[PDB]
């Protein structure tokens, strides 16, 4: 008796918070990250808003949106998030939170990022390890993507885990 989906919640990049249930009825494309990456993601934001954009101009693919989220608090805003998002594109959606989402989401759903020692000198932050997934139109995921690939591998990824995933009705 209950549910209780698995669920989640997250700051959305205008000052509110979205649940997952808003986000059913789409293909989404989920990616971690933060607010200061110095030439990882602005290659890949750009790589996949270019991928994105082929999707637009390709019929019969799937909308599939992008969600950029925070792996730590300590350094950014909802109000960065809200430039970070515009000032590549208002196709963007940024998410960000603190320590007992990320926390309960990540015993949930385990995944990598690397939180690191410290004593002297001192540089090093978090190490985030270049992966996204792919978040489907029930709340489920169907699999991953990234480590290090470009658009012409993407784009018939993104075709042949649709093929996979399917519609149905067929
Ligand atoms: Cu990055």
């Amino acid at each position: 008796s209950f549910t209780g989906q698995g669920d989640f919640h997250l700051l959305d990049h205008r000052g509110r918070a979205r649940c997952k249930a808003d986000f059913r009825g789409q293909w989404v494309l989920m990616y971690f990250g933060f607010t200061h990456c110095p030439d990882i993601c602005p290659d890949e934001l750009e790589k996949l808003v270019q991928v994105v954009r082929q999707l637009e101009a390709e019929p019969g693919l799937p909308p599939v949106q992008p969600v950029f989220i925070t792996v730590d608090p300590e350094r950014d805003d909802v109000e960065a998030m809200a430039r970070y998002v515009q000032d590549f594109h208002p196709r963007l959606l940024g998410l960000t939170g603190s320590t007992k989402q990320v926390a309960q989401a990540s015993h949930s759903y385990r995944v990598y990022y690397n939180a690191g020692p410290k004593d002297e000198d001192q540089d090093y932050i978090v190490d985030h390890s270049i992966a996204i997934y792919l978040l489907n139109p029930d709340g489920l995921f169907t699999d991953y993507y990234g480590r290090s690939r470009s658009a012409e591998q993407i784009s018939d990824s993104v075709r042949r885990h649709m093929a996979a995933f399917r519609s149905v009705l067929s």
